[PDB]
């Protein structure tokens, strides 16, 4: 039989094509994101550079680029790649190749994750733009520091960062256990700011 | 500008949509496969369960299921998931959602990898079937031991293995550096067998 859901280590499961927010838990997300690699694993270092670590850098960069950000926006930045815990990581060039299809699932997973945590199902276009810019800045530094791209390649593909420098975050690839711990800790810190 | 290639740590690059066999090198494959996770990282263990480790289990299971396998066939088993070093890992359920363009890329990458190593560009229909059966048995064991699936779930999705047992291979997730070392070692061992079988 074709598989319709992803079982989680915690016992929960999420329907792949019509995910329910009520099946989403941050422990499940953090576990997976701390083991899923960016850049197809083509990165310098004994440990893969994980999606969880990418999320941490993105949220950090987002806050530096957007000093007026609200806690809800910070959480949307941290959780932007959360759907990868069920759909996996695919490099951007293939996102333009996949069917519609895959993109529909990705959008549904975003809504499920957001709704779970009392966030708008989708970021506004303006907020999406801010988070995407932070993502692309992170990509520039990962591409050059970790994934073997020249500065010329990274500038072409990602653009030259505007006012963000590599000393504003930590890019050395973390082991899964540490990435997981740090991801949950930041999520919990932002949750605390949100009620406030 | 959109990106048309993947640069490797070794300096070479592979074109994503029209890969050349001559840009493929096993060191690049091993490095990446030893860091790409299966099961979307939803696995028990301090370390991700990597595609490289999956390949090693598949090739071992394949040999056990197919005692008459030739060295070329062993190598095609080990390398079946090699394209993931450029296309990444996607769970099987999303293959019916992803579209024909993706499948075409996969197949072109299989050819590039195979041609690099002097193998048929694609496995015969019959070899493909044998490798797939081995892959599915590996999936059964990974699903139950690592990825949180019950025996009933794994039986439903992958079938109950027949004559393959968990003691035949190593399922606990290995760190990237060790999965990489073991993957290269097995690739090289099979390469030696290929030279033996082909003769002068």
């Amino acid at each position: 039989s074709p598989r319709a859901w992803q079982r989680m280590l915690s016992g929960r499961r999420l329907d792949l094509l019509d995910p329910s927010p009520l099946d989403v838990e941050i422990a499940d997300i953090a576990h997976g994101l701390a083991r899923v690699a960016r850049w197809n694993g083509q990165t310098r270092g004994d440990h893969a550079f994980t999606v969880a670590q990418h999320c941490l850098i993105v949220e950090t960069i987002f806050c530096r680029m957007c000093p007026g950000a609200t806690p809800d926006e910070m959480q949307m930045a941290l959780l932007h790649d959360a759907p990868e815990y069920v759909i996996g990581d695919m490099i951007s060039p293939f996102k333009s190749v996949v069917g519609g299809g895959y993109k529909t699932v990705e959008k549904r997973l975003e809504a499920a994750v957001h709704l779970r945590f009392g966030l708008p199902p989708h970021a506004s276009r303006e907020l999406k733009d801010r988070i995407k810019k932070a993502d692309t800045v992170a990509a520039f530094f990962e591409a050059t520091e970790l994934a073997g791209f020249s500065t010329a390649e990274a500038q072409k593909f990602f653009g030259l960062p505007r006012g963000i420098t590599r000393d504003m975050f930590d890019i050395i690839p973390l082991p899964s256990t540490e990435a997981q711990r740090l991801f949950i800790a930041r999520f919990e810190a932002i949750e605390t700011l949100r009620v406030t």
